[PDB]
């Protein structure tokens, strides 16, 4: 609708991965995240935003699949987690944890 194939890998990326940071380079927040997933041991695929050509577009096409505006935009074994707040919230939980050890298919 906007760029169709770009819409495709955004999707492609979510589905093959078990955790996707979309993040910024130097912002404190993915940073912390990142950090998070670190200390779990958990690798992670990392989308910069501010790094790839035409990022304010994806941007775009991001908000129009999770609804969310904001970076950083985390999934988790194709589940939408969301932001910072909600990803520690979610490792306060127990979510997170639980998200992480479901079994899935990651292609490549
Ligand atoms: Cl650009």
């Amino acid at each position: 609708m906007a760029r169709e194939e770009l819409r495709r890998h955004l999707v492609g990326l979510i589905e093959r991965s078990r955790v996707v940071i979309f993040s910024k380079s130097y912002c404190p927040h993915s940073t912390r995240v990142k950090e998070l997933f670190s200390s779990l041991g958990v690798e992670c695929n990392v989308l910069e935003l501010d790094q790839v050509d035409d990022g304010a577009r994806v941007q775009e096409v991001l908000s129009e699949i999770t609804n969310q505006k904001t970076v950083p935009n985390i999934f988790v074994n194709k589940v939408h987690v969301g932001g910072c707040d909600q990803t520690f919230q979610a490792y306060q939980s127990g979510l997170l944890q639980k998200l992480l050890q479901e079994d899935l298919a990651y292609d490549a």
